[PDB]
């Protein structure tokens, strides 16, 4: 029971690791219902006295936290530009045009590279200029992430500045 | 009497987001401002026989020129209204009773000076428009649409997206001020923007610990 | 005498402003350079009789050095005009005491450390500028007016706009640096804005705070 | 034996810099090494009969994997100098009295991190031209020098500006990821300046008080 916990920890990370993904990604109709697996983050949610132990466990949390966010957020950016690419404008054709593969189109394991680091790169405000936001739909998505990754941002690295000292 | 200067606030937000849109976008219904300012001299009507001089010597005459009708450049005089917001600065106490009531505050504020900023944007990216140096022409070309050129909902959106990638510092590079006026406002926007992330979320991070 | 040391903070302000900004562009009025020359003697005359020894000693040579004129490129030598900012550097104990003061001072230093880069930067690209690839090349030719070239209001303010872009993390992308002593300079430019911007809004958020 | 320390925290630095970039790029002067092996070699003696047996068991083989010669991939098998930072991680109590040298030392970390992203972000890229996809074959397009292509100390200047940009989040959009293994390596350069950011730059802004 005292190393339960963890690996529990353990496979509800991979779980929300692996759902969202695969329902965004894997489908290319009753299987949607898999969605609702991601109820048993409560778990981590009420084990807090327990996880909060060591300082360097929080740290350890927060950036698994952020790249869980991330990584929605990613799959999130895929399903919208996927839905607007059978229907060179979005997303989804300047990175087919960018890596020399037109739209076929990029492998899988492209465009969840590619969503991952736009989400990631807008979510830390670098913004490249690789891959931008170009449809009113893409743009609306992009205005909700950079709020929510302002405040994100704030929480997480304003409890990892007061962890530090610690 | 909470319930009450609540939706005051909420009304007061209503009407900061709805006039700058008005007065920018617009002017190339009518019944929700109509109902706004109607409850708005209920509740001035409120507020005032003992107490009638003390208010009258005190913020009488900061609501009554926000309150008065303009109907008679001309339809610009609508940008009055928005002196409304000293309503909820005033009485700032109630509101910060509560963390979350700070919070959302300082999002909604957030938000509020990015669509103010956005008005601005487009304002003077439409002067500009009538002398391919501007950002309207450059949204057209992108979003496949040259130049009736994009429509109003693509034009907010953009106005709203690039201030926002702009307060946030992130600069997406899909717009980038070209102009003299452009560039200038964008310096403005990127010191505003600094400002917002440093007080605000000092404040933010202040609020979480506890 | 008591509101003389404001006048001269706000002396030292033109100075650092208009001096740099002269070496670099306007190279190639004199009536209020001639009113500034003469306020700073009348400065230098006042602050001086058993005290004159105990000047002497203490900084009358920096304010001789800075007060000289060097008229006989002689408009280079013009650049010791910047040794003024010590006057106001020593005299930290007045303009620390109004928070707002504090701030206004920190504004302004932001602001100031923005132009002398923008300077910096406007400098590297014109003594290259003879020598496509440039960032006066990709100015020109992206606001209308390809190499003649642009005028020295654009030039300045594009300087000033990818100066403060650098500073503040946005990196607009309208330029970027494409040869190797620009790349050099947005290095350096990168590190002493990690260090000055936190420090300065680390102090901001502190006086926030308050 | 404060001088020797300070020394050998030079020394330590050099090798620091020049290792992994010879590695990086140099791969496919000599006097300055062989004088640096000479002297840790000094220094590994000087860190020695009561106390032979403490260091014996203690830092003894660290430094001497650090000292041992490799000339028999050699020019890979040299990396294994930079274990000597060791050296410099066991004394922080001599390096942490003068309170500014501390702060130069996060300046310099933070120039190392930078400098070793660099050097693995070149070593990525170089990796990839024989498989105008890469960051090189852009860097040739962009300083006109298509792919021979750009010279060493081109290639050098721009990975460390992309690297710096990453990681103080400008993004300037000249040198953007664009093969899986560079927004991979972005990703993490983006995820550990992030970090970084938030650790050392508290830090300094605690430090900057005093
Ligand atoms: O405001 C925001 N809204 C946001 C919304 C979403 C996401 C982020 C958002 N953000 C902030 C993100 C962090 N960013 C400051 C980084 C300091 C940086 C630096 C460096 C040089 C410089 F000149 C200025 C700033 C730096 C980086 C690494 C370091 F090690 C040290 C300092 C300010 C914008």
């Amino acid at each position: 029971k005292a190393v339960w916990d963890w690996l529990i920890l353990l496979l509800v990370i991979y779980t929300a690791v692996f759902t969202p993904y695969s329902a965004a990604f894997l489908l290319k109709l009753i299987g949607l219902l898999k969605t609702a697996r991601l109820l048993r983050l409560v778990r981590v949610a009420r084990k807090l006295d327990r996880y909060s132990e060591y300082g360097a466990a929080v740290l350890f949390l927060l950036m698994c936290t952020f790249a869980l966010i991330a990584h929605w957020l990613a799959c999130i950016w895929y399903a919208i530009g996927n839905m607007e690419q059978p229907h060179r404008i979005g997303w989804l054709h300047n990175l087919g045009d960018q890596i020399g593969k037109p739209y076929g189109g990029p492998s899988i394991k492209d465009k969840y590279v590619t969503a991952l680091y736009f989400t990631f790169s807008s979510l830390t405000s670098v913004g490249f200029g690789n891959v931008s936001p170009n449809t009113n739909s893409e743009k609306i998505f992009s205005i909700c992430v950079m709020l929510i990754g302002s405040l994100m941002y704030a929480s997480i690295f304003g409890n990892v500045s007061a962890i530090i000292q610690r």
